[PDB]
């Protein structure tokens, strides 16, 4: 019964999630000043001309739209990657109001929402497997500030009406990523974990230093959705962010000066 509430949020996760205090977990403050260019770093390959959306989903703390992972469809590779990684899903976290609701932090600065591209490492056959192995996801992170309008959201944000509470779920196909993406893939990489129980240390963050903007209509939206099922009482999903974690003995690498 972990949620994002008084009672439920993070920091009582740790009781049914001890890993939540590990050694490598997520998000983290990206102190600009002290991550170091990384020369060697490659450039991202973002192979998404492929995709097939599937679905949207309301889990009961954001929404997942999925995609077909049974081929390579859409991939990520390069930059510090070794091997493919395929799209699963990607979701947001986002808050109440337009200064909080990312999960990373750059020199402490929240961002209004947070975008995760999540992707697994096809040398573990399966999503369930990679979670289990320290290289097993890599998972695209692109902050959103509200300005102008992301086209490439908006049927996104038109769908959500169907989906507004917990367990519902709706036809979401020929879904194009790419249009969720911001100019540049400069980025900054770490290694750490799932940012929702069970919180795995499987992850090679690839956080994308360019933001994309979204209105505030579109980000409105996101903030009717219900944490509840229908029927239940209703709570707005808001605040669906976990704060920075301990940086511990990690340094973050920039693949740009
Ligand atoms: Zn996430």
């Amino acid at each position: 019964h972990w949620g994002y509430g008084k009672h439920n949020g993070p920091e009582h996760w740790h009781k049914d999630f001890p890993i939540a205090k590990g050694e490598r977990q997520s998000p983290v403050d990206i102190d600009t000043h002290t991550a170091k260019y990384d020369p060697s770093l490659k450039p991202l390959s973002v192979s998404y001309d492929q995709a097939t959306s599937l679905r949207i989903l309301n889990n009961g703390h954001a929404f997942n739209v999925e995609f077909d992972d049974s081929q390579d469809k859409a991939v990520l590779k390069g930059g510090p990657l070794d091997g493919t990684y395929r799209l699963i899903q990607f979701h947001f976290h986002w808050g109440s109001l337009d200064g909080q609701g990312s999960e990373h932090t750059v020199d402490k600065k929240k961002y209004a929402a947070e975008l995760h591209l999540v992707h697994w490492n096809t040398k573990y056959g399966d999503f369930g497997k990679a979670v289990q192995q320290p290289d097993g996801l890599a998972v695209l992170g692109i902050f959103l500030k509200v300005g102008s309008a992301k086209p490439g959201l908006q049927k996104v944000v038109d769908v959500l009406d169907s989906i507004k509470t917990k367990g519902k779920s709706a036809d979401f196909t020929n879904f194009d990523p790419r249009g969720l993406l911001p100019e540049s893939l400069d980025y900054w990489t770490y290694p750490g974990s799932l940012t929702t129980p069970p919180l795995l240390e499987c992850v090679t963050w690839i956080v994308l230093k360019e933001p994309i903007s979204v209105s505030s209509e579109q980000v409105l939206k996101f903030r009717k959705l219900n944490f509840n099922g229908e029927g239940e009482p209703e709570e707005l999903m808001v605040d669906n962010w976990r704060p920075a974690q301990p940086l511990k003995n990690r340094q973050i690498k920039a693949s740009f000066k």
